[PDB]
């Protein structure tokens, strides 16, 4: 049983006493602050609104629970029981909050307003920033989606250059991150964010999240293929690696199958086992059911190049119309160890220099894709920009002397199209002057209700690469 | 509804068809593989056992749900319906698995077995590694607890050197990480792991997790203090920072209060606002209710030093018995921006060089504490080491030619004390020889039941520093 009264930074419990007396409005906004990663994919707020913020989120029992916990946590009675009771009695426990946001999947340059939050009842001035902590966690799906998309750009560039098209791009980066994230909930959120850009995942948790909170026309948003792990190879015993390989490809003879080949000696496995002993079982496979050889150790670039070199001498290689080398359609490789945005770039460039097409390879990423990310990558941040005290609106901001990068925006904000079709954020309520057309933010939450939402299909469309559109 | 049949890496769905025929046993183990972080705090498994693995975790509906999902996910009917129905019918949906583990809170050197997993029914040979994915997520609380403990060692060293004792050590690193982690669940898990070592947190989610899954004799495991955020200062308007400060310290006049002081000019705030305009409201405060000044920007070391330099000119400073400078007891500082294990070390060393006692300062850490950590920090890994096929036990392992660091252990494992009091993991069932005393692994889970549990108090005792001991 989630309790929103216990889902904030502890100090926020004490803030209702700290604002100027007679403050009736607190207005705040979220941005990926300007400071690589010049544009961000806005994704994940809809999950948060539906799972945690909407409907009756306050009850008598939840208030009492919070009261009891904070009494001990602070060793003092500081909890705003009266404020929460007001929301319970007046609004049947629905949050008197209005949130405006850019559409999910939108790709927006750094330093723009992405969403705004304000209270709709003057008694609830303190509520706007109470929910900062939970809303700021949107940094995570934003960052996964953005970093995943940047990797897609790299793959698109190199696939296009070495093959002349983008066929299969959406399957070139596979999510291996389930075991490497910090929790089950994180796994679902992170996997869903990756699926904004790609269709391949082994993080099953992502599927149910998308189905529940976003929705797709297709039965599922993401797909996988049969594959071995080291245990299904090593269990056969060291002297029987060939027997394991034979059993596995025979069990999965009519569908694609990935077989990890580095349990003892990746180079021996490729040259002698796959390349000689079991070659007859590989060359007989359909192009719809390739063997995918999976190295999993050593220097990622060096290993990929040597594996390709070996396979190229054991199997018939062709030269595509761009002049790049291509394995036969029944044989592919996946590199799924040590892949992050940096090593991904290094590998595809190294392959290009050695005249190997990117068609030959797919990538798996686990820790790099879903865990090795923090809120400071895109500087995702929530700040108060406008208050009303004694009936007077005041534009407020921080501006630390030692770090101009931490300066925050002033006043009421709105997002607009510029004459050249770019994005601009207007401060100080200047959007009201109507010199930049209509505000692009939409009301997505109001008084306990979700007022606008997006399907996962819409989100994917919004997040497309320019080259995909082109 | 959580569904264990949908809580694994997709490929594991296909593994029941890949093991050698006639395999009746798959036995696997978890270690923080050897390759800085020489010892790890084992913490978090009990949460996973209770929340996800115990009791009736298989139902008719869950099997059908998984069948339907995997049919579309694989575009093929590969799911092991028979195997899961067997567990449902035979064991009322309880997992026929035995897990043995080192006690939670134990501090164990890298490269040792921390827990093992095996099937208790030959039909369920495939189940051992089905649950690898969910169990391996224990890397996270282990890593948070370990990294938090390592920072405690640094703090202990410098607090001892500059003050002669360890008073208040357990409040020197405060958890600010709630907003900076990836989910609500991660927040609770991570916060609870930090509380193995310290008592200060603003990540409230940690308290509920501890109360539900571990338990403490005290009402709560962690505590906080009133504090401002930038919004409660900036809301007063730029020209009224002083009014904000005055209002806040007066509202919280008899309890500790932290006030963020860098909204516009941290140095002006310290020298002119706190140091002159409002000095009378500070020097009158109780030692049990100090003002804690919070910088939040700039180079962390340079800023801390300059803040201390400023305050030392405006407030009466003493010299402790170790020769280090000490602010009056109604005034302290917290650095809570950009703190991680590396910068923490830099700050305390810099303070020591400038003759400032660590008594003067506490640290807050958010992203560095709970989010900027990965599974490869401690190389937390789950591997199969033993199987029985055709009634014969076989010791199995991986040993990749290009990376000896990824070699895994062979056979049945056990953990023991060495004659010198250290730890050793015995391989190949050699623990059976009884030459190394009792196995330190205890059965914690068997056939759907949690069989051994630890309180959070016990875990804290196990995880104590030597210096504390
Ligand atoms: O290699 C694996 N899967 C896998 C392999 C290849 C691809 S692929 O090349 O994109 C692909 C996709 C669709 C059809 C054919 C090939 C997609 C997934 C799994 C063993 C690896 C894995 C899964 C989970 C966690 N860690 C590693
Ligand atoms: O400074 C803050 N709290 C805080 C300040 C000082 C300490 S302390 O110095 O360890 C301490 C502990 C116990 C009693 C008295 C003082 C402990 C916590 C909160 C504003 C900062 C915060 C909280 C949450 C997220 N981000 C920043």
């Amino acid at each position: 049983e989630f309790n929103i009264l216990l889902a904030t930074d502890s100090y926020k419990v004490t803030h209702y006493k700290q604002y100027p007396p007679n403050t009736s409005k607190v207005y705040s906004y979220f941005e990926c602050r300007e400071k690589k990663y010049e544009e961000t994919v806005f994704y994940g707020l809809q999950y948060i609104l539906n799972k945690y913020l909407k409907g009756k989120v306050v009850t008598k029992e939840k208030i009492q629970e919070a009261k009891d916990v904070y009494k001990e946590h602070f060793q003092d009675d500081v909890f705003n029981e009266k404020g929460w009771n007001y929301i319970l009695e007046k609004y049947d426990g629905h949050l008197p909050i209005e949130i405006k946001a850019v559409p999910e999947g939108f790709v927006i340059p750094r330093g723009n307003v992405l969403f705004t939050v304000e209270n709709t009842d003057p008694e609830c001035y303190w509520l706007t920033n109470w929910i900062e902590t939970i809303l700021v966690q949107s940094w995570y799906p934003i960052t996964v989606a953005t970093n995943s998309r940047e990797q897609k750009k790299i793959l698109a560039k190199y696939l296009l250059e070495t093959s002349g098209n983008l066929d299969g791009l959406e399957y070139k980066l596979h999510d291996f991150g389930y075991r490497g994230v910090s929790s089950q909930e994180t796994a679902g959120i992170g996997a869903s964010a990756h699926l904004v850009n790609f269709k391949g995942t082994d993080t099953v948790a992502g599927l149910a999240l998308i189905k529940k909170y976003y929705g797709t026309k297709d039965p599922v948003p993401g797909y996988s293929v049969p594959a071995a792990e080291h245990s299904t190879i090593t269990a056969w015993g060291k002297d029987h690696e060939k027997d394991a390989f034979e059993h596995i490809v025979t069990q999965f003879s009519s569908v694609p199958v990935s077989v990890v080949s580095d349990s003892y000696d990746i180079y021996n496995a490729c040259e002698k086992i796959w390349g000689e002993d079991l070659r007859h079982l590989i060359v007989s496979r359909s192009t719809q059911a390739p063997l995918i050889i999976r190295p999993d150790s050593g220097n990622p670039l060096d290993t990929v190049l040597k594996v390709l070199e070996i396979l190229g001498k054991k199997f018939p290689v062709t030269e595509n119309s761009k002049g790049y080398k291509l394995l036969p359609p029944y044989l592919r490789v996946i590199q799924g160890d040590g892949v992050d945005i940096n090593t991904l770039q290094e590998i595809v460039e190294g392959m290009k220099q050695k005249m190997w097409s990117i068609e030959n390879i797919a990538f798996g990423s686990g820790g790099g894709l879903l865990q090795k990310l923090t809120r400071d990558l895109l500087n995702c941040s929530f700040k108060c920009s406008y208050v009303v005290t004694n009936g007077l609106g005041i534009n407020v901001f921080k501006d630390p002397v030692a770090d101009p990068n931490k300066r925050s925006k002033k006043g009421r904000l709105s997002l607009h199209r510029t004459p050249a079709g770019n994005f601009v954020t207007l401060e100080e309520g200047k959007g009201d002057l109507e010199e930049y057309g209509q505000d692009l933010l939409h009301t997505v939450f109001k008084n306990g209700k979700v007022t606008k939402s997006y399907s996962f299909d819409e989100i994917r469309k919004n997040a497309q690469l320019n080259i995909e559109l082109e």
